[PDB]
């Protein structure tokens, strides 16, 4: 039953990277973070202007083509790989696909225990806090807002409208399983 | 009456730099925006390692010695001169000498109409987010999350502890005069 | 005759930054640097999206208009203040106007002593560069390699496309009178 | 003779990130990047202050435990898993370990098809960008230009001392078997 990975979805400027910075340092043992943003760090900066890759409305709206997903599924499958390897791994992603995207999640997990988490967020709030940063898409967290979560399953619910990134990490660390 | 300089003062991970940029996409007309960590990263790199310049213990704290002192100085007067010239002008600070740091700017600006405003937020809470948002020296936002405020007089006030910028960032607008 | 202002011009990706942190380490006093830059990020997000602000062609070109034009010279005054304020000022700018840009800064300057510092380099190395960095729009480099300096003139002349920035720094502090 | 990972070796500063960006612009196919320093940005920033974790010298030493030397082996499994997994990998490394390091790597890759790049860049030189970009610890640089190499066996060697990175991508993409 011991934890091997941590899969947190939500949408953009919905708090997770600082909740994962958060569950780095709260969690006893070492865990490694990914995500769709490394994900795309690491890919060429091309893919970013290729049709088949990933494109960026100007009003926040995300398209991802076939390229960009097959690299992805490469991705995931090493991430996989990481985890059985040993090493503990957090994944912050955007189901963009709802229900689809946690599918193709399960499919490259396989038996690999995993704790599924939701991060939830007002639209409006995320709204506010992605024009607070200032390095995202305008529109990009009122699109994702909800539609990230319809028909996806959660061990674990956190909503950051009202609580601190902290303290949605120790809601979670308690239910990683050592 | 019209309001030539907004001045921000607040201890690390406070919130200032998010209502910053709130305030830049509220506000009509367009407001530069400086601070203590942009004229630092305009000084010198080996500032951070000169006696008499800045040094951040491990701790957290941080310390001002002459030289920087001397910089921050006529930084200062080039600012107010900014606004001098027509341009509005947005700082955020952090006073780390309390009353002393507002007098310093009070002497800088002169008769020039500024718009006091002070950003709160809980000690334990900042700390929080100083961990979530990992590029800090962990124990700078407790330090400084009260010292900073101790005797200085602002004209708004906001405390971001259950605030999201934008939301403090219309209160602060509200009381700029065009 | 001390210099209290060094003027840096030259295209993007010409090398400017590198040159000046290195000048910043190698002079004695500390100088504090600037830039269209950094002017350009204290500028509201907005300004790169509002018609009479600054736009950036897909292809890489830039456009300015009069409202981020009117903002830049309050700018340019503050800036001059400081080192009149006694600050020791470097400027990293890009001339898109070719000489009328190194009037308008000869008209902010007056008669304080400054270094007017011309940072060369071969458009197609510009752009090799532009590419390895990847932080910038291609095409800015090629457009900007030549352009910047006709008409403009110097005191002092680097040429990055076979010098190193610390090489180019030791030649340009040279011309710095203490 | 389909080269699935290319696998770079080089001391700080001499030139890597920006040849690897360079090979992902040049490559056709794509091509994701990983490296030493993704792989420390992915870890908990407490590893880097923690005894088997790394640490990092005040004169530009690193030193590395079996905390972190044990997560970097699953990562690089998981790493040699996305080629596996039909993912083209290109690799940003510093043999800190010399050939002892490379070996590390054969172990993992196995009988994957890996082009060895070797990034040469003299220590001076590479010391003075060092100091250009201002993001390093000076002192990394020079303690790594060599070292980094003594043992080691590649399939190609580029030196950026004389060499645009855009250049050196030339080369290297040149030894990549589609
Ligand atoms: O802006 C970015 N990413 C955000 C999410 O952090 C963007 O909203 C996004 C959402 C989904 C996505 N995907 O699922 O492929 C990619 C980018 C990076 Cl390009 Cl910086
Ligand atoms: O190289 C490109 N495109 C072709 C199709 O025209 C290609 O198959 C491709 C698309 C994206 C990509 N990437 O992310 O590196 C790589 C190759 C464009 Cl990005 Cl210029
Ligand atoms: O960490 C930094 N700055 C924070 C404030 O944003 C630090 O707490 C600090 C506080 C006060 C200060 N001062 O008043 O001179 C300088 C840095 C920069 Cl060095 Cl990145
Ligand atoms: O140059 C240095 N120090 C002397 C005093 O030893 C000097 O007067 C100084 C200190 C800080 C500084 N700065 O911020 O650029 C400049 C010069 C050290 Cl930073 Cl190496
Ligand atoms: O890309 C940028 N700036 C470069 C120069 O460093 C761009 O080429 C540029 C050139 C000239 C300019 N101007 O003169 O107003 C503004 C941006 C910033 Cl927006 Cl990140
Ligand atoms: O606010 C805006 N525009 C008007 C003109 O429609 C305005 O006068 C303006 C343009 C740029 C700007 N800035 O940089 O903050 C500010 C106001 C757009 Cl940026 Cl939404
Ligand atoms: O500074 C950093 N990395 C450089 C290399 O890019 C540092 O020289 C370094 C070298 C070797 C290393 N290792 O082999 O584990 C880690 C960091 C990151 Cl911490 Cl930002
Ligand atoms: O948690 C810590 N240390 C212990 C040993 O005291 C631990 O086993 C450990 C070290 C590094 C690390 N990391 O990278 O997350 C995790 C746990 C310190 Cl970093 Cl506070």
């Amino acid at each position: 039953m011991t934890t091997r990975m941590i899969i947190l979805n939500g949408g953009s400027s919905a708090g997770k990277s600082g909740i994962v910075r958060c569950l780095q340092s709260v969690l006893p043992e070492p865990w490694l973070a990914f995500g769709v943003d490394s994900l795309i760090e690491a890919m060429p900066l091309k893919m970013q202007s290729a049709e088949g890759g990933i494109e960026f409305d100007a009003d926040g709206g995300v398209s991802i083509g076939p390229e960009f997903r097959a690299l992805e599924g490469a991705w995931a499958e090493g991430v996989v790989a990481m985890a059985r390897a040993g090493a503990r791994i957090i994944i912050d992603d955007v189901f963009l696909g709802g229900a689809a995207a946690q599918e193709r999640w399960r499919s490259f997990v396989g038996d690999l225990d995993v704790l599924w988490v939701g991060v939830r967020c007002d639209g409006a709030v995320a709204e506010g806090r992605e024009t607070a940063r200032g390095d995202r898409v305008a529109g990009m967290a009122a699109k994702q807002a909800y539609v990230v979560h319809e028909g996806v399953e959660y061990d674990v619910e956190v909503d950051t409208t009202h609580k601190e990134s902290i303290e949605c990490a120790w809601a979670i660390a308690a239910h990683v399983v050592p």
